[PDB]
């Protein structure tokens, strides 16, 4: 049975509000992390062309005994593959590596404004969705203006905008902008690559609730109304990370975590980053 509730996307598909990402995991690590997550009820798995581990994700899914329709699989289009024709080819290649007939969500990994191809990538992805290769399509690291360009030029609104989001960079404005466009915010790096795990405000709250710092950080993120991707969780951590639905952070503690916001971005800059 599933360990997290789901949120409804603007195309009426549903998506688990908590899932496992496998960025920077080796093939063996990826298989083990996915297997461990599926075993404790995680049903969203988040990978990418760029992580080099879609085949390993595919192996773990194939071995899991979990029915395909109960799984939500996300993968991502790398910037060199952006283009009307090339992004359709890239989608099929990801499916082949995953050993799947479809993915539940296909994301443009970065807008890469200097490259200037992301609108044509989206045009291709609209065809990939029409053909059933991706049931939903969305974006990652997009600004409000990037999303408005997609809507204005292709008439299709992303289902999800997956962005860096944690208390040092709480994305208040972009959260509101996503919502205004009916786009779900999906947070990644919710622990700021671990930099927040020994933050005095975070550890004080964790002590008060008798939870871990990661549980506090994940719960805060969920209570903002975001979907969340747990980053590359080790098998020994994933059950703990998913045990975040049996408590609620009071307003004063949400406010305290809100006060940590200081614009610290630990991943790349959406405005300028043109790599993978
Ligand atoms: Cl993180």
């Amino acid at each position: 049975a599933a360990a997290a509730p789901s949120i409804t996307l603007n195309d009426e598909h549903t998506m688990p509000v908590l899932g496992l990402g496998v960025a920077e995991l080796s093939d063996d690590e990826t298989e083990r992390a996915v297997s461990a997550a599926l075993e404790i009820g995680c049903r969203l798995i988040d990978t990418a062309y760029a992580y080099g581990n879609e085949a390993a994700v595919g192996r773990a899914i194939a071995a899991s005994g979990v029915a395909r329709e109960e799984l939500f699989v996300t993968t991502k289009l790398a910037t060199p593959d952006q283009g009307f024709t090339r992004s359709q080819e890239a989608c099929r290649a990801s499916l082949d590596r995953l050993g799947l007939d479809y993915v539940d969500l296909y994301l443009i990994h970065w807008p890469a404004p200097p490259v200037g191809k992301y609108v044509d990538a989206w045009g291709g992805m609209i065809q990939s969705r029409g053909e059933g290769h991706a049931r939903s399509i969305g974006v990652s690291n997009f600004t409000a203006e990037n999303i408005e360009n997609l809507i204005d030029l292709t008439f299709v609104t992303p289902a999800v905008n997956q962005i860096e989001l944690h208390p040092l960079l709480n994305q208040d404005e972009l959260r509101k902008a996503n919502a205004q466009h009916t786009v779900v915010t999906q947070s990644y790096c919710p622990l700021a690559l671990g930099r927040l795990l020994d933050n005095p405000t975070v550890t004080s709250i964790a002590s008060e609730y008798v939870k871990t710092p990661a549980q506090v950080l994940l719960r805060w993120n969920l209570q903002l109304g975001n979907a969340v991707v747990v980053r590359s969780a080790r098998p020994e951590r994933i059950a703990s990370n998913f045990d975040v639905f049996d408590f609620e952070l009071a307003a004063e503690h949400m406010d305290a975590l809100g006060g940590l916001n200081d614009g610290t971005r630990v991943r790349e800059d959406p405005l300028t980053y043109a790599g993978t």
